[PDB]
């Protein structure tokens, strides 16, 4: 079966130190994707590997209005 080669449930992913790449989805998908991992297929990259800043500003202004209608949330909101 599948296998992870590091048990850590550490945070790597969301450290802002690091730099990550933006993806995207057909249905307009937008995701925040680490170095630390591979791009997963049917994501194709938007923006490279970039200090998470960048990142996050072309996101915040690349929402353009999601293609499919969804209602199904986490919250609307986090805070940390």
């Amino acid at each position: 079966g599948p296998g992870s080669m590091k048990i850590m449930s550490d945070n790597p992913f969301d450290d802002e130190d690091g730099m990550f790449f933006v993806l995207i989805n057909d249905e307009e998908q937008h995701s925040l994707w680490p170095t630390f991992a591979d791009v997963p297929a049917g994501w194709r990259v938007v923006f490279g590997e970039a200090s998470r800043a960048s990142c996050v500003e072309y996101v915040d202004q690349h929402w353009t209005d999601i293609r499919p209608k969804s209602l199904r949330e986490k919250l609307a909101s986090g805070q940390g």
